[PDB]
């Protein structure tokens, strides 16, 4: 009897497209862009700030960019929520409770709000009881730490909750605490688990 889900952002959401990143960061400078990916993780963490993170960037790029460059190029990973994601999203919230678990950083996660979850009058607020991000948390997937941290903070039984994120590993340690879980396939419409 599953009374809460908790839903990955990355391509259960959002389409990504490395490639389209690679691309524009090496357009702007970044030559070795992609045995880059160090401060990546850090962020993730929230352990430095969007200000360390693109003077890392900077740093390690050997070039002086200016910031919106810079966020340009690391937002171009991040396509788009088909639209029908959201509505799928709002349907849901009418039989569950509805939380983000999503590891990400402020950059990203402020480009999706303002560019993604925008939808007809609705706002990120509206989609979930409560986000729970990765660079606040200060934890990330999947550690055991950040699972357990989100049922104490919401309150939720984890016997009670459905985790739906495309990363094995990270459904795996879900589940040892005792979580249920699907793993989504690139682009696929998980709608069917409710039909
Ligand atoms: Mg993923």
């Amino acid at each position: 009897g599953i009374k809460n889900l908790l839903i990955a952002l990355g391509g259960v959401l959002i389409n990504l497209d490395r490639e389209r990143c690679i691309e524009n960061f090496k357009k702007i400078g970044f030559q070795n862009i992609e045995e880059k990916f160090g401060i990546f993780l850090q962020q993730e963490k929230g352990l430095i700030t969007p200000a360390e993170f693109r003077d890392g960037i900077r740093e390690m790029m050997g070039k002086m960019v200016s910031d919106k460059q810079i966020d340009a190029a690391w937002n171009s990973f991040l396509v788009d929520i088909p639209t029908y994601k959201l509505d799928l999203l709002l349907k849901l919230r009418e039989k569950y409770v509805v939380y983000l678990l999503s590891n990400t950083n402020d950059i990203h996660w402020k480009w999706v709000c303002k560019n993604a979850f925008p939808y007809r009058t609705f706002k990120v607020e509206d989609y979930f009881e409560k986000t729970y991000l990765s660079y606040e948390m200060k934890m990330a997937k999947p550690e055991p730490e950040i699972f357990k941290a989100v049922t104490e903070d919401a309150g939720i039984d984890p016997k009670e909750t459905f985790f739906i994120d495309d990363s094995e590993i990270n459904c795996k340690v879900a589940q040892e605490l005792g979580i249920s879980t699907y793993t989504p396939k690139a682009g696929e419409d998980w709608s069917h688990l409710f039909r």
